[PDB]
């Protein structure tokens, strides 16, 4: 929504850094089999443009759509359950899912040459 939403790309990446060296990735060049390091070990606070074709704008409309109508910590969420006023809502967010990536996915084959998918339900 505001400067804030720039911090929700580090929660996505807290999460993410700290099974990391949980499961042996540490760092040092990338994600591999012979390396087995963290490519990203760093902060999206003061981050550069690599993650702004995953976060950013796509993780913006995610939270500008609902308005329409290194060993980081991630704090627990589950500290209060979604009611049925904000349950029915995330069985919409789950819908975004499908209609903003799902779009792009009928999108997706049809821009290919050819192909189809069983998922187009």
């Amino acid at each position: 929504l505001d400067s804030f939403i720039n911090k929700f790309a580090e929660y996505t990446h807290e999460k993410w850094a700290f099974d990391k060296i949980q499961n042996n990735w540490s760092y040092g060049e990338n994600v591999d089999e012979e390396l087995k390091t963290h490519p990203m070990l760093r902060p999206y606070k003061t981050f550069s443009e690599k993650d702004k074709e995953i976060y950013r704008w796509p993780i913006k409309e995610s939270l500008k759509a609902m308005i329409a109508w290194y060993n980081p910590q991630p704090p627990d969420l589950s500290g209060v359950t979604l009611s049925r006023e904000l349950q029915a809502m995330a069985e919409q967010l789950a819908e975004n899912y499908h209609n903003t990536w799902g779009r792009k996915k009928k999108q997706e084959l049809e821009a290919k040459g050819g192909g189809t998918h069983p998922l187009l339900v």
